């Protein structure tokens, strides 16, 4: 990932934090972001208090990189929220509230960074790499998981839309969705806990008697293994990778 | 489909009326609902003017089935929109306008027809049949169908999540998904005008053939051909057909 | 709807074998049910023939009748299946080959011998002649102790769409549809778990059946009867435009 | 991280095969490259062998070189391919079988005989060893005049969701993965578009060439070289939690 201007949202969460530091490990010129003021950022040159649900937010991202590097050669649409809760008890406003961050996190972003992710596509042979974080829960939907699965199913599909159309409009901006599994983040630290609140679990360790084993590979993911193809995608390695479904899920779904 | 109190939104759609007709030879009690005040909706047995995202509107359709029968066996949504648009020029409103008529017509409407749906699986062994139309475009990427495909993707996914959640909470309601290709409808129609106005297809003759040749069946799907697959869905012959990418394309996808 | 439809169903004296015939006759299309059984008590099945489905000499004899007796086939039904449950490391090469042979080659030879009698299907119903390839969720998804089995099914799976696409824009009118049945109750499936326990993967045959049923959101397995109308539908012309399809009748099992 | 990783590589003299080699020694992993070709100057490759993959002999020709010289296999590769286009109704079952053993059996004795060293390959390495099989677009979506091919590449796809799932639930650390490439311009994929005239698929050769080009949302025909990158990933332990799943390098083809 040499001479590549990047950016990554949500990179102060479990997966987020690593993606920045293992993208300077990739030696890409990262810019980090998160909802928060400012704290400890490793590798990344610059940070922005960011919420992928804030249009004005995003501009600040464009105008920065604009001055800062004058191009954008990567984009990891990452920041997103996972929720588990009774459907005939969930409002429509909850349903949007998920999409807001997970789906319309991708769009307003990439619309704002569109003048930029142009320039970046041109100055590299492989292209401007665009990475959306869907899931396995966007591949296979889950029970009591209704609005969380429809999120990553759009984060599945929007990608195809973004690769093929951008290809259409000439641009060389590769787009590719991302499909993790039941990642060990403190988010999921209290999401099995929410399978409990819906009865399907006597205790927290009996729902944590499902997620690892729905994986053949037999264990909760770790937020380390996830950067490996993320750099890959962003780099002229995956030059010929568009529209794709990049899946790292312990063989969760195949089975 | 004996003793089938069944609901058919957008019954004045190209596909709409022909499902209405093709459920009568099966001998079902149809309920035609649409945006129009009253037309000659051929086949139906009770007609409503029905805004498909109006919450209190699905309470006038839950009203009648409650009135006349006190059960809902089948639930078929249909009123589904497609914009053709330049992704970077697309309003988010208009992105927000499609998830609403389509994806968000399920989250509301089922809840209001849910009371009479848990009745269906008690009145019928083969259960209660909920059919959100998805489509091929909500399976696979299609540029300048940028705000249309993501929709039916969740329409693809939720179907799953609902159907799964209901069966996990021992409702006898199954939920499937129909995925028609470029169906000889006034929807497959004048969107080839949009393509044209985009200046994206040269002519409709071109546009016709691009949507003709992506099916190696050559023809683009007659609305009554989808009749069979709907019927099967509703029946107790489809009592093991839940949460399915049961297809009807003529060859748009698998190749 | 099955009118005028001369059909060939294999594995007829099987479970899903018996039932397919029943429902097709219940729609009232001329079944020509076939199996390896020397003779078979099959409700309605207008015909019965000892037919080895790997054997060419087999489909020959199928075709003799279907020509002489109707001079066409309107619905070819490869239901003829075996299942092999075994560790890849221990699975002989030929075990792989015995399976594919019976479940893919079986299918291949007759869509080649009965292909003549299918081209008239191209003619006798505009709604094409209905090829009904029985894959499975093994054809859909993967499994431990089902190596050769799933691979075999996924050839069936794929062969279908090859035949959906070829037989189409060659003018031949023939739809090829792929049924992928989920857990279906037979002294086939009611004993395919034994093996996992025979291996020892599961302690008991109760537990063999446990996660079996629960791996479908619906929570149970399938009736032989609950595999009925899906063939009928494919063989019904309500779907003249429905080919290359994985017709998934598994109880959502795959999708979640 | 392709360091202290002993590979094995088939279809070596093949055009992609060659790209795959360079792009893995310039990552500093320990190559054992294999092919049937009599003579091969396989750039990057530490060792070349003359190997028949429809042969446990050929496969135990590999095994000794990894037996004697090293003591493990960390990245076995199965890269051989035949790419037949045939009329379904002009494929003998033999021509069906020829495209089995080179394409599917090759992966079996590759993985039955090398299984010990795959295990030994999975002990020093974190997320484990990987088998990174080579299917094809054909192996996922369908296409005409690829009957025996698109199956053969489907019988890859699935075999490996079998093999992925069977080893992990065996307490080995020996991952199994697959790629499905799109249109890669090679002499391997060379004048095969002539066939799409000898039958009559599209008028000429260069509009058959651009007919293949058309489909691709990416717009262009890939390169042999491009595969290697998405092969250099899967093998490394930074692609540890990638198993059973179908890593895709097609250029958008499948996705629209």
């Amino acid at each position: 990932l040499n001479n590549v201007v990047a950016v990554v949202t949500g990179a102060a969460g479990g997966i987020g934090r690593e993606l920045v530091k293992a993208m300077k490990a990739a030696n890409a010129i990262v810019i980090a972001t998160d909802m928060a003021p400012s704290a400890d950022v490793e590798g990344a040159d610059h940070y922005l208090q960011h919420d992928v649900t804030s249009e004005a937010g995003w501009k600040a991202v464009a105008a920065l990189a604009q001055e800062k590097y004058g191009r954008v050669d990567a984009l990891v649409h990452n920041a997103g929220i996972s929720i588990v809760t009774k459907f005939e008890d969930t409002p429509l406003s909850d349903f949007h509230r998920v999409n807001t961050v997970n789906v319309d996190s991708i769009i307003i972003g990439t619309q704002v960074l569109l003048p930029l992710l142009k320039e970046g596509g041109k100055a590299r042979a492989g292209g401007a790499s665009v990475v959306n974080f869907s899931s396995v829960a966007g591949l296979r939907g889950a029970a009591f998981n209704a609005a969380y699965c429809t999120s990553k199913a759009a984060v599945k599909m929007l990608s195809k839309c973004l690769g093929a159309e951008f290809a259409a409009l000439g641009y060389n901006i590769r787009v590719n969705s991302v499909h993790p599994g039941g990642i060990d983040t403190p988010m999921l630290g209290s999401l099995m806990d929410k399978y409990v609140e819906l009865g399907a679990a006597p205790s927290r360790e009996v729902a944590q008697a499902a997620m690892e084993m729905r994986h053949p590979i037999g264990r909760m993911g770790r937020p380390a293994e996830m950067g490996g193809g993320v750099v890959y995608l962003c780099s002229d390695a995956a030059s010929f990778v568009t529209c794709t479904e990049f899946v790292m899920d312990g063989g969760f779904s195949q089975v």
